This record gives structure tokens, C-alpha cells and sequence, in this order.
């Protein structure tokens, strides 16, 4: 059934052709769960670890690596009866990588808890209902409840479908749809038509939605929907659609798969190119077994240099580390990308209630009557500190602290607030922290009363427990709360009737204590308090007070105003009918107006601050509440979102407001505004995908059920640390002390994170450019591989594995959070930066098949001197009588090799000290800045010896160690490197771009 809202009652009761004093029949129920199914959101698994692990082995680059796998295993199976010993340790370094490159990819990718999960919380397991098979109503699985059912709710219950009221059966019903809002005061709902078919939520009086409660009364309505099609199910749909987005560089991950991918692929029939140039002159000496076999050798070797494994580990360290120092400031990052992304970030929509604001409704201003002068009429205005529902804050008069007992008509003000509420405070021993009890708008006349103390009662050494009522339990020992005329639409008031306690000394004589809507106790005060003496309400003095009360409604202010009355001669007890209401309103008629109180749920003190340091960072800041219009406008100009004196028009909208553009405008609004109000939990989601479709990298911060769906949405969700479970299993990150400060924090060290990743990035294919030019080198020549795959691995993963960490823990720059966002679109190389270490990568690339074929020709030790001769090793077994002067097996001697990787080692080493910069030369910025970095090769280097010298390493890996001339050959060969990008800083810091 839709469109229940605009439905009267009867038309909803002529729907489903049912009798609200009957219900529907059992064989009805039958046909509706067939039609309708069950009332319930269907869960969302979420693939098993085997399903993970799977998909890791499924991009095109990591097959790269597994194909050079299995070939490698085989062309290590199949080996001579030479060295089967350790020929199996390349194809398992390689399948032992793989194998910790899926457990790593899905231990940070993985999101353990789930926020549908999260959201069945809201699921009550039972419902009330009235069926015709019974007159009594039955208590049943709410996943039994069908459209048509009427439905009983009553205080305490969880909603159990989207109902229609139809009829209250106390005199008010009052709903927390915080869910749907964010808001935690009550509704009060009619019954009556809302005939907008636009009708938002906050809009819909008439109706219960799923997964709402009910703070008070009891009703009786008729299910419109059940299971999806449902308030709480659109947000469980929202949820569902998971798009299970990456952080901008983890695409360019991605991305660079696709690009090393198709590199290689190249590469490989391109070494098979000149692999068959060589095919027409084969001499069939050894037929093809060899040549067939010394190209596969190639394409593993050249596949694990082009793949830079180690690059997961590293990432993953320095995320883990980012993470680390942002649980130091109480931000919890829940998923290990997100603790960069937020470095990126343009734009961060906030939920105002609970996110912006504390959540916690404080009376922040009120008045009593001074002096009335005939006519004029004179205010005392005191304004209350304090943003919480701790009894912490003071009364101030033009700022000044005073004691509120110092005024009589703050005692009565407080005795009103004390006595006409029935909520409480309570200190949660397990929390710390002061929460309400019962309705906000009325714990905050609780805590006001406390802050006021109008008895000077001594209340410094109580616990935190026993101080949370103190001030309003003394003045239950004063005054007896006989009975209470609960609120009632109708008059918009409620009051309590009271007599002094025994031995009074008080005042004789018992009391109504009247708060409600100003205008209506207003009209029915025929006096006003001056101290303790009551004047004569007249028009003048009526219109100065009703003006003032409107003014703190809708200022700067919009705050929640009550007026407080006391009936001074009530009416005997026994002349008052208690169980009719309609009475009510005439019995707290005769009052004497004694105050007013305004409340606000008011900022968070760091927040103000935050939003400028995000404005001096080139970040917008944009609110998106549940909440009204004018209320949200006006936290907006107190936390600098706009001006004091901004105009707004069009730069804050409703939800509707928002809806009625059209689509272009729609996105443009989403650029110019900073506001959005009276929101469903679907236009979040909506703003933030607009913002998106600008290639903003958005961030969104709540603490609610309806900001699910923007947190799922938005590159990064961030959740108050006190919001609620289904906002924080939304979210990337948590804060969890609530401090929005916090988020400021986050976004510097996602940028320092960014910046030492894309050059550790860089510094760590440098090195496989080299290598991928060295295979090359040394297979299109047909010369003998100056390095093989075990090395390389070493190398890529361990030789390089440390520098690259070290370069992740350089410091991050002063002027950091003073540059806009980066763009999104940015790549990681551009023009002068790729030819950049295309040089760089020329010379490792050479300077390891130069340094190797060194040792044949022109060195020592030093077979040697075979010039044309080396670049045919092939008819060596064959063609003889060539290489004379020379053994056929020196061909495959560990030191040429050795020659070859402790260049490379060496080129590496002074190519992570090049990186410690982009532009400055070394000259201008020292090698001794990152001290982790000295110590990062300085371990790189003393295992670089190791495996020189430690009897099995050696032989794994094909090395045999150098002299001290092989040294002074490999150093004077490979420290040029420094000067190479030395000059290559030179020139881009002047004469390119700078
Ligand atoms: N328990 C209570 N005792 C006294 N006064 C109460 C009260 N609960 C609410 N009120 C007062 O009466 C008014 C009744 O609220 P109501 O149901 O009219 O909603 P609202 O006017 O705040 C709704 P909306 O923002 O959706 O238009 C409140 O604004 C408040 O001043
Ligand atoms: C088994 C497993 O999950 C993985 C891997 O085994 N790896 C990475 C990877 O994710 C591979 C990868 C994909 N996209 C990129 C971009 C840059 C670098 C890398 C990758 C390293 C790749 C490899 C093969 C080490
Ligand atoms: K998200
Ligand atoms: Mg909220
Ligand atoms: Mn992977
Ligand atoms: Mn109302």
C-alpha cells in the first residue's frame, strides 16, 4: 500500500477492506505473506576468505607472476642431475610471495563486521497485532506482520513495519525516528491526512516507521509496508549496493596492473623477435630443446623484474603505520587505505546532530519579569554555559557569573523546571559521562536546574552518581508532585499540581506548575511574576514578552523556548477530572507567567576551529541534516560555515528545496551550498554522489542510522565515536573521543602519507626499469644473463624492501595543510619525471650487463678477452675451436653475476638517497635528514655481504664473493648514478619548472 500518509484512515481501512476492531483474518495473513513475503530485510553475506584469496589471484599482473611460477617450476623439476637441490627455491620464493602478497591484500581490504547486521538491531523480534480470530491482541514474529495487519505499539516498543496511525489511545504519541533523522526528540503524530505526496519523513505525523520507537502513549494503526519497501529498508538497500570503492592510488594500483600487464606481453614477443632473429642462423647444433628452454629462462626473469613484489609489503607497512599514529589521536581506521584517502579529500559533508553538535540539548538563555512600569515592562536576561547534559556551566549575567538564588523568580523559574519534567539525568559509571533520562527537552531543564543551584546546596564533594539530580532533589523536598496534567495537542502545555511539603515554611497553599508553547500559557496568564510580588498581564506587557520569546526563536538563536507558569490558586483536587484531557487547558487557565527558558543543541567546541583549518586547506566543509532549516542555518553561521550576516538563499536548501531543481541545477547546488536541511537518509547519499561526479573526493562524518548510506557512499565515512553501531561498521574511521579536531589531523597525515608513497612508489620501479632493461640487454645480444630470478627477488623484496619503508617515514612538509587537495586524476609520472628514471633505469638497466660482461673482456679474473666470441655462448659446446683459450662451463661463473647484482645493490643504495627529494639536490638537502634511512641501507648493504659470504647463501642465490678491486670497480661504476639525477635536479629546479 503506498501513499499511506495522504490516505485519510478510511481509505486505508477500505484498502484492505478490514475493521480496525477485527484485523485481518488468518487465511488473509496467508495471502499477503504470499504476496508481500515476510516482514524482514534480507541479510548480506559478503564472500568467505576462499572467495578473497581467489580474487587476489585473478588480476592480470599477479597471473604475471604465477605464470613465471609454474614455468619456473617446471623448468626446475625437470633439471639435470647437477643442482636439483636448490633449483625448487625460485619457484617457491616466487609462489611463497604470491601466497603473502593475498593473505596481506585481504587482511587490509576485508571489512569484518557487517552494518546490516548492524541495522536488524532495529528489527524487533515481536509485534502486537489484532487479527479476526481473536478480540484480545496477539503477540507475534514481527516477520509474520503483513500489509493490513493493525497493529498495537506502545511505549518502550521498537515499530515493527511502516504503519499508518489510526488511532491514538493515549493522549499523545511520541516517537524517537532518530533513525530516519538523526533527531532524538520526540514526534508528537496525529492522525490526519498530510496531503503533500511529497511529504518527507519529518513531514509524515501520520505515520510509524520500522525501526523507530516509541518514547510514549499507545496507538493503533494499519501496516502499509513491510520488509524493503520500507524507510529503514530503503536504507538497508543504500547499504547493499556495495560498490566496494579503492583509495585513488590503490586504482592507479589497479591501473598500473593493466599497464605493467600488457608491458610485459610486449616485451616477451619482442625478446622473441630478436630470440628468432638469431633463428635463421640456429646451425641445428642442439636443435631446439635449448632454445625453447633459454626463452622461457627470459621471460622468468624478465616478469619478476618488471613486477616490483615487495610493493604490497611496503604499502601495507606504511598504511599499518598510519594507522598506528592516528590511534593516538583517538581515530580509529577501520579499513587501512582510508587513513590516505582522507589526504585527497576536497570536500567533507558533516551530519550536524551529534556530529557538528554534542547531541545534548542545553538551555542556554532564559528570562523572569524584573519590573513592570504600568506599561513598560522589564526583562532579566541571564545566558547558562555549558554544552552537555553534565551539570557543568554557570549562570551568567552580562557574562559575569551570579548566583541564581540570588533572584526569587529564578527560584520559582527552577522549581517549575525541577517539578514539571518527567525525566531525570543518570551518570553512566561505565561511559563517564552524564545521559538523559527521558525526553532531551526536558533532561535539559534537569541539568539547568543543576547548574543553577538556586540553594547554594553544597554539591562539590558528591560522586558524579549522586550529583546528577541533586539541586532538582532538593526541591522535591520542598514541594509534593501530587499528580500531572500530561501534554496535550490541544493546548501545546503540561503542568503539575503540588502541596508544600510538611512543615512548609515554603508558602502555604498548593501550586500548578505550568511550562509549554509561549503563546498559549501566555494567553492563559492573567498575572505575571515581579520577584514574589504578581502584577496584572496586560496587552503591552504581553506583546514586549511574547516579542522577546519570538526573537530567541528565530535569531541568530532559533532556540526552543518554554514558557513557565504556576496557577497560583488551583482549583481543589477534587473539582478536576484527571482522565479526560479535553479538561486540562481550563484548569491551567489564571496563571501568573513566571519565565522563559531557550535551548539549543549547540557545537562541539573544536568544531568552529576545525572548519577553518579545512577552509585553509581548500577543503569545504558541508552540513546535511535531518534536522530544520532555520535551526541548521544557524549552527552553520555559529561554526563558520557561513557568515553571521551571509545571505543564504541559495546556498542552503531542504531536502525538497533540493529535489525541485532541476537535475543540472541540482549538481550545481551541490558545489555552491553548504547547507542541506530537513534531509531523508537518501538525500546524503545523493549530495555526496553529485559532489562525486565532479571528481571530488568526498568525505562524509556522522553518528546516525541515516547517515549510512553517505557514509557508504563517500571515498571516506568517518563516524562519531558515540554515535551509533550501524554509523561506525559504515565508516572507514572513528573517532572515537568525538573530537572533530581530529579529522584535521587525519587529513595532514593521509597527505604525508601520500607524498612518501608515491615517491617510495617511484624509487622501487626505478629499480625494475633497470632490471627489465637489463634482461633485455642481456637476452636480445644473446649474452648470459648478467642476473636471474632468486636475485631479483632478493632484491625487489628485501634490497629494496627496506629503503623503500625508509622513504616512507620521511618527514612531511611544513606547508602541508596550506596547498588545496591534490587532484584525483594526477598520475604518479609525468613527462619530465618518466624520462626522468628511464635514464636512471638506462644505467642500472646497462651498468649490470656492463659491469658482468666487464668481468669476461676487459678484467682480470678473467677467462676472458672473447669480444664477438661472449654474444655466442651457444656454440660453445659445438663450434669449439673458437673459443680456444678458454673452458666451456666460465660461461656460468657466480662472480660476473655477483658483479652485476652488487651494481645494481649499489645503484639502488644511491638511488633511495636521490629520493629523499623530487627536486632538491643533495647539496641543498643533506643525506643525514632521514636518519632511518641510513640505517635502512646500511641493513640493505651488511645483507648484501651476507649473502656473499655464508656457505649455503651463496649457492642459492649464484654468487661468489668480490675483492676489494672488484669493489673499487663496482663503486666507481655505480656512485655516478648520484651525479647522473644530481644534475637531473639541477636541471628542473631552474631551467623546467621551477
Ligand atoms: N512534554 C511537553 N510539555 C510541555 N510543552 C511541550 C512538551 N512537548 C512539546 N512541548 C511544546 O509544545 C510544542 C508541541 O510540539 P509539536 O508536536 O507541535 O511540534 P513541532 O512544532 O516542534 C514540530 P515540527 O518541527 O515538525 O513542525 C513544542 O514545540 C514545545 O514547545
Ligand atoms: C597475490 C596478490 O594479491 C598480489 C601479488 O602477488 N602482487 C600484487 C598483488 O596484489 C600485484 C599487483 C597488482 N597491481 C599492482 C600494482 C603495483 C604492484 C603490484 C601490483 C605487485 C603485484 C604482485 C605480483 C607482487
Ligand atoms: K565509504
Ligand atoms: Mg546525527
Ligand atoms: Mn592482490
Ligand atoms: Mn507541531
Amino acid at each position: 500500500m503506498e501513499a499511506a500518509h495522504s490516505k485519510s484512515t478510511e481509505e486505508c481501512l477500505a484498502y484492505f477492506g478490514v475493521s480496525e476492531t477485527t484485523g485481518l483474518t488468518p487465511d488473509q495473513v496467508k495471502r499477503h505473506l504470499e504476496k508481500y513475503g515476510h516482514n524482514e530485510l534480507p541479510a548480506e553475506e559478503g564472500k568467505s576468505l576462499w572467495e578473497l584469496v581467489i580474487e587476489q589471484f585473478e588480476d592480470l599482473l599477479v597471473r604475471i607472476l604465477l605464470l613465471a611460477a609454474c614455468i619456473s617450476f617446471v623448468l626446475a623439476w625437470f633439471e639435470e642431475g647437477e643442482e636439483t637441490i636448490t633449483a625448487f627455491v625460485e619457484p617457491f620464493v616466487i609462489l611463497l610471495i604470491l601466497i603473502a602478497n593475498a593473505i596481506v591484500g585481504v587482511w587490509q581490504e576485508r571489512n569484518a563486521e557487517n552494518a546490516i547486521e548492524a541495522l536488524k538491531e532495529y528489527e524487533p523480534e515481536m509485534g502486537k497485532v489484532y487479527r479476526a480470530d481473536r478480540k484480545s491482541v496477539q503477540r507475534i514474529k514481527a516477520r509474520d506482520i503483513v500489509p493490513g495487519d493493525i497493529v498495537e505499539v506502545a511505549v518502550g516498543d521498537k515499530v515493527p513495519a511502516d504503519i499508518r496511525i489510526l488511532s491514538i489511545k493515549s493522549t499523545t504519541l511520541r516517537v524517537d525516528q532518530s533513525i530516519l533523522t538523526g533527531e532524538s526528540v520526540s514526534v508528537i503524530k496525529h492522525t490526519e491526512p498530510v496531503p503533500d505526496p511529497r511529504a518527507v519523513n519529518q513531514d509524515k505525523k501520520n505515520m510509524l516507521f520500522s525501526g523507530t520507537n516509541i518514547a510514549a502513549g499507545k496507538a493503533l494503526g494499519i501496516v502499509a509496508t513491510t520488509g524493503v519497501s520500507t524507510e529503514i529498508g530503503k536504507i538497508r538497500d543504500q547499504m547493499a549496493a556495495t560498490e566496494q570503492d579503492k583509495t585513488p592510488l590503490q586504482q592507479k594500483l589497479d591501473e598500473f596492473g593493466e599497464q605493467l600487464s600488457k608491458v610485459i606481453s610486449l616485451i616477451c614477443v619482442a625478446v622473441w623477435l630478436i630470440n628468432i632473429g638469431h633463428f635463421n642462423d640456429p646451425v641445428h647444433g642442439g636443435s631446439w630443446i635449448r632454445g625453447a628452454i633459454y626463452y622461457f629462462k627470459i621471460a622468468v626473469a624478465l616478469a619478476v623484474a618488471a613486477i616490483p613484489e615487495g610493493l604490497p609489503a611496503v604499502i601495507t607497512t606504511c598504511l599499518a603505520l598510519g594507522t598506528r599514529r592516528m590511534a593516538k589521536k583517538n581515530a580509529i581506521v577501520r579499513s587501512l587505505p582510508s587513513v590516505e584517502t582522507l589526504g585527497c579529500t576536497s570536500v567533507i559533508c558533516s551530519d550536524k546532530t551529534g556530529t557538528l553538535t554534542t547531541n545534548q540539548m542545553s538551555v542556554c538563555k532564559m528570562f523572569i519579569i524584573d519590573k513592570v512600569d504600568g506599561d513598560f515592562c522589564s526583562l532579566n536576561e541571564f545566558s547558562i554555559t555549558g554544552s552537555t547534559y553534565a551539570p557543568e556551566g554557570e549562570v551568567l549575567k552580562n557574562d559575569k557569573p551570579i548566583r541564581s538564588g540570588q533572584f526569587d523568580g529564578l527560584v520559582e523559574l527552577a522549581t517549575i523546571c525541577a517539578l514539571c519534567n518527567d525525566s531525570s539525568l543518570d551518570f553512566n559509571e561505565t561511559k563517564g559521562v552524564y545521559e538523559k533520562v527521558g525526553e532531551a527537552t526536558e533532561t535539559a531543564l534537569t541539568t539547568l536546574v543543576e547548574k543553577m543551584n538556586v540553594f547554594n546546596t553544597e554539591v562539590r564533594n558528591l560522586s558524579k552518581v549522586e550529583r546528577a539530580n541533586a539541586c532538582n532533589s532538593v526541591i522535591r523536598q520542598l514541594m509534593k508532585k501530587e499528580f500531572t496534567l500530561e501534554f496535550s495537542r490541544d493546548r501545546k502545555s503540561m503542568s503539575v499540581y503540588c502541596s508544600p511539603a510538611k512543615s512548609s515554611r515554603a508558602a502555604v497553599g498548593n501550586k500548578m506548575f505550568v511550562k509549554g508553547a509561549p503563546e498559549g500559557v501566555i494567553d492563559r496568564c492573567n498575572y505575571v511574576r515581579v520577584g514574589t510580588t504578581r502584577v496584572p498581564m496586560t496587552g503591552p506587557v504581553k506583546e514586549k514578552i511574547l516579542s522577546v520569546i519570538k526573537e530567541w526563536g528565530t535569531g541568530r538563536d532559533t532556540l526552543r523556548c518554554l514558557a513557565l507558569a504556576t496557577r497560583d490558586t488551583p482549583p481543589k483536587r477534587e473539582e478536576m477530572v484527571l482522565d479526560d484531557s479535553s479538561r486540562f487547558m481550563e484548569y491551567e487557565t489564571d496563571l501568573t507567567f513566571v519565565g522563559v527558558v531557550g535551548m539549543l543543541d549547540p557545537p562541539r567546541k573544536e568544531v568552529m576551529g576545525s572548519i577553518q583549518l579545512c577552509r585553509d586547506a581548500g577543503i569545504r566543509v558541508i552540513m546535511i541534516t535531518g534536522d530544520n532549516k532555520g535551526t541548521a542555518i544557524a549552527i552553520c553561521r555559529r561554526i563558520g560555515i557561513f557568515g553571521e550576516n551571509e545571505e543564504v538563499a541559495d546556498r542552503a536548501y531542504t531536502g525538497r528545496e533540493f529535489d525541485d531543481l532541476p537535475l543540472a541545477e541540482q549538481r550545481e547546488a551541490c558545489r555552491r551550498a553548504c547547507c542541506f536541511a530537513r534531509v531523508e537518509p537518501s538525500h546524503k547519499s545523493k549530495i555526496v554522489e553529485y559532489l562525486q561526479s565532479y571528481d571530488e573526493i568526498t568525505a562524509m562524518t556522522g553518528d546516525g542510522v541515516n547517515d549510512a548510506p553517505a557514509l557508504k557512499k563517500a571515498e571516506i565515512g568517518i563516524a562519531m565515536g558515540s554515535g551509533t553501531a550501524v554509523a561506525k561498521t559504515a565508516s572507514e574511521m572513528v573517532l572515537a573521543d568525538d573530537n572533530f579536531s581530529t579529522i584535521v589531523a587525519a587529513v595532514e597525515e593521509g597527505r604525508a602519507i601520500y607524498n612518501n608513497m608515491k615517491q617510495f612508489i617511484r624509487y622501487l620501479i626505478s629499480s625494475n626499469v633497470g632490471e627489465v632493461v637489463c634482461i633485455f640487454l642481456t637476452a636480445a645480444l644473446g649474452l648470459p644473463e648478467a642476473l636471474i630470478p632468486v636475485q631479483l627477488l632478493w632484491v625487489n623484496l628485501v634490497t629494496d624492501g627496506l629503503p623503500a619503508t625508509a622513504l616512507g617515514f620521511n618527514p612531511p612538509d611544513l606547508d602541508i595543510m596550506d596547498r588545496p587537495p591534490r587532484s584525483p586524476k594526477e598520475p604518479l609520472i609525468s613527462g619530465w619525471l618518466f624520462f626522468r628514471y628511464m635514464a636512471i633505469g638506462g644505467y642500472v638497466g646497462a651498468a649490470t650487463v656492463g659491469a658482468a660482461a666487464w668481468w669476461f673482456m676487459y678484467a682480470e679474473d678473467g677467462p676472458g678477452v672473447t669480444y664477438h666470441q661472449l654474444t655466442h655462448f651457444m656454440q660453445c659446446t659445438e663450434d669449439h675451436p673458437h673459443f680456444e683459450g678458454l673452458d666451456c662451463e666460465i660461461f656460468e661463473a657466480p662472480e660476473p653475476m655477483t658483479m652485476a647484482l652488487s651494481v645494481l645493490v649499489t645503484i639502488e643504495m644511491c638511488n633511495a638517497l636521490n629520493s629523499l627529494s623530487e627536486n632538491q639536490s643533495l647539496m641543498r638537502m643533506p643525506p643525514w635528514v632521514n636518519i632511518w634511512l641510513l640505517g635502512s641501507i646500511c641493513l640493505s648493504m651488511s645483507l648484501h655481504f651476507l649473502i656473499l659470504y655464508v656457505d649455503p647463501l651463496p649457492m642459492i642465490f649464484k654468487l661468489k664473493a668480490l675483492d676489494l678491486t672488484q669493489w673499487l670497480m663496482v663503486l666507481k661504476i655505480s656512485l655516478p648514478v648520484i651525479g647522473l639525477d644530481e644534475i637531473l635536479k639541477f636541471i628542473a629546479r631552474n631551467y623546467l619548472e621551477d
